[PDB]
């Protein structure tokens, strides 16, 4: 399947059981998730761009579903304006840019 | 090209006649360069980013070519970590996201 950038490409994910829509971002090198609870261990991150940056708790081997395609990858969890899929996880998924 | 993701899809574009390197963004709306020259006047524009939102300066009709395609249209100028190819003209370009 083809997904055109006329407007935002987003998706339904699932993660930690929860479903939530998310944004199939190629410039973002993590996947960053709003607030909620992740199993395991977890470290701090700060990650910015414009408008400043952000604290996250980064979560390691956490599996996602897109679009019937289970991944498993790091999980940045923190107060992002829009729920976004990295390349981390898009490269599992076999996500390229075409033109 | 098809462009995987195990790297940032950076790519050389070219705009007032130099060249830049610049990186191809699915979720970034806009398109929004470093700080340089631009032809023309100029309109507020507000953006919200990863860290909050910011004031940036907006030309419309600017001449811009990503990885030797041609482009027109609006770039907005401002402090961004690296050179943003966003929606905008990622869609000129007949960019897609395919997997
Ligand atoms: N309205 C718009 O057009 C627009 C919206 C948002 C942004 S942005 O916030 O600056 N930006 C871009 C970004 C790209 C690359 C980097 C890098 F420096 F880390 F490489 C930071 C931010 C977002 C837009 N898409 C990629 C990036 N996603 C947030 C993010 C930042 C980060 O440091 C690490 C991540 O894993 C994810 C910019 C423009
Ligand atoms: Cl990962
Ligand atoms: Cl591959
Ligand atoms: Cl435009």
């Amino acid at each position: 399947p083809q997904i055109t950038l006329w407007k935002r490409p987003l998706v339904t994910i699932k993660i930690g059981g929860q479903l939530k829509e998310a944004l199939l971002d190629t410039g973002a090198d993590d996947t960053v998730i709003e607030e909620m609870s992740l199993p395991g261990r977890w470290k701090p991150k700060m990650i910015g761009g414009i408008g400043g940056f952000i604290k996250v708790r980064q979560y390691d081997q956490i599996i996602i579903e897109i679009c019937g395609h289970k991944a498993i990858g790091t999980v940045l969890v923190g107060p992002t304006p829009v729920n976004i899929i990295g390349r981390n996880l898009l490269t599992q998924i076999g996500c390229t840019l075409n033109f």
